[PDB]
């Protein structure tokens, strides 16, 4: 008898800045999650992002497929490969999944730096993957933040019918990896102390100065993304062919400069509310030494799948606009997206607008509760004057009151609250 489709899959994410050098003949440690770092069987999907990648596409594919044969005893199939400059993403999957995978998309954004991405459906679940190489230099964190903002706005992945939504709402699970280039922000006179803290494996004191964690805390990038705790050493910048020494100085015509050891190479994720996702490993290798960066691995278990009445809903927006607003509801469980009538505007606290709705009844294509309880509704609040979104969010149907933050262009713009039946 036909077995039920999987309710969970496992996903390997790798990111490696290859430093423009060919890889060594053995890279299996990367796929085995062998190295320092948090931990909680071949994976269903392998996503391999490289930067400063010097190889051709078919050359690198054959090295990966052979390495995975040795690790898993299976021959993985190519789902997608996409390259911009020397920034590349490869997605491989078990052969048994080939008929489960549909709507494969690829795209890139130039910001040489930039991003590549791949998205596809696994049965009923959308998955997105972004590999970005962001602006380099300890002093350029604001430019990295802007690179992130431009990638999220302009990378075209996922269902194009989801017109008001960027990649941060288009997927049940979105994974963002790469050489994000954020540095440990400490004075250069502290270099030798940092090296000592690394040898003592005292990472929490250095992570207090990691620009990516600090910019996330201030809501400047990666809003509502998670990252596993980091318990591996900084992955940059090593002398090549060893891992025993960091190369933290750099000669320049204008005098010696510094690249203090940093966690440049990262994996983050954002999943729809109430969907299962758990990180099983996050770490770096120590035996792959052809680059001045070490490869990073992160593995995950992720949940997948095979009338709706919105009641007493209001939005709060930080805006001075006096337009009226309406709502748009989008979901794979609807035959097409649904627009509401205009709400009623009132002032809230300073600079804020409350938009109250006293809303169309949504009719899902399938009414089976085993189907519906796993669905989500994407919500956009749009200006009637311009038809542009002022805020996007997501509600789980897994049953009540409902709530989502609203963002636009990846930054907070307000909140949406109500009840659902």
């Amino acid at each position: 008898s036909n077995a039920p489709e999987p309710d969970m899959i496992t996903i390997f994410i790798g990111t490696w800045n290859m430093g423009n050098a060919p890889p060594p003949k053995k890279i299996t440690s990367w796929f085995l999650s062998k190295g320092q770092g948090k931990t909680r069987i071949p994976h269903d999907i392998y996503v391999i992002g490289t930067q400063e990648d010097p190889l051709g596409e078919k050359e690198w594919l054959e090295l990966l497929r052979h390495s995975l044969q040795e690790v898993t005893s299976m021959t993985f199939k190519t789902v997608a490969i996409h390259t911009l400059w020397n920034i590349r993403i490869v997605v491989l999957a078990k052969p048994e999944h080939e008929n489960r995978i549909s709507h494969i998309c690829t795209d890139n954004v130039k910001t040489n730096k930039g991003a590549v991405g791949v998205s596809f459906m696994f049965n009923g679940t959308s998955l997105g993957f972004v590999n970005s190489h962001l602006t380099s230099g300890s002093e350029k964190k604001l430019r990295r933040n802007q690179n992130y903002m431009n990638i999220l706005r302009f990378l075209a992945l996922g269902d194009k019918k989801l017109s008001p939504f960027n990649i941060t709402h288009r997927f049940t699970h979105l994974f963002w990896l790469g050489d994000l280039n954020y540095r440990v922000e400490l004075p250069t006179w502290e270099a030798e102390a940092i090296i000592q803290k690394i040898k003592q494996q005292q990472y929490s004191d250095l992570l207090a100065h990691d620009q990516l964690l600090l910019e996330r805390k201030d809501q400047k990038v990666f809003l509502h993304f998670e990252e596993e705790e980091i318990t591996f050493a900084p992955t940059y910048r090593f002398e090549r062919l060893t891992r025993d020494k960091y190369a933290y100085t750099k000669q320049k015509a204008t005098g010696m400069k510094y690249n203090l050891p940093s966690w440049c190479d990262r994996v983050l994720w954002k999943s729809y509310p109430l969907v299962h996702v758990v990180c099983q490993s996050y770490g770096s290798t120590s035996d792959i030494m052809t680059s001045d960066h070490s490869p990073v691995f992160a593995t995950f278990e992720a949940g997948v799948t095979s009338q709706i009445e919105f009641l007493a809903c209001y939005a709060t927006l930080k805006t001075k606009s006096q337009t009226k607003f309406y709502l748009e509801f989008h979901s794979s469980c609807l035959e097409s997206f649904v627009k509401s009538q205009e709400g009623a505007n009132a002032a809230g606290s300073e600079g804020e607008l409350v938009v109250r709705f006293g809303l169309p009844k949504l009719k899902p294509i399938i009414s089976d509760p085993e189907y519906l309880l796993d669905q989500h509704i994407l919500i956009s609040i749009k200006s009637s004057d311009s038809d542009e979104s002022y805020g996007e969010g997501c509600i789980a149907l897994r049953l009540h009151p409902i709530y989502t933050p609203l963002t636009h262009h990846g930054e907070m713009t307000g909140h949406f609250r109500g009840e659902i039946k």
